[PDB]
């Protein structure tokens, strides 16, 4: 239901530090990219048995992030952290909430 940039602030420590990625969203599943060629398909997540949160409070505001997360079923992220995307304005931000929560992530 939408594409474009989406930083990724947790990856992984072995290929860590925050990257951009360029993301897809769709009604089944969330699909991310090296580029907007939509050619690598190097990983998804499912977008049922998924939970929307806002940034902690004094946390870095140096970008505008929010976290996808889960608890309850193991359609989790790789297990490092909770999956944390970051946008360079609140715009960004709150266009991917919304398009998460429509498309079927549970708010929270």
């Amino acid at each position: 239901i939408r594409k474009g940039w989406l930083t990724i602030n947790n990856i992984g420590i072995m290929k860590g530090g925050s990257k951009e990625y360029w993301f897809v969203l769709t009604a089944e599943n969330l699909s991310w990219y090296k580029d907007d060629e939509e050619k690598e398909k190097k990983y998804m997540l499912s977008v049922d048995n998924l939970k929307l949160r806002d940034v902690e409070k004094g946390f870095m505001s140096s970008k505008h992030i929010f976290a996808l997360f889960n608890t309850e079923q193991r359609n989790v992220y790789k297990d490092y952290r909770q999956l944390e995307l970051a946008c360079e304005t609140q715009e960004e931000v709150d266009s991917w909430k919304a398009s998460f929560l429509r498309a079927g992530v549970y708010p929270e």
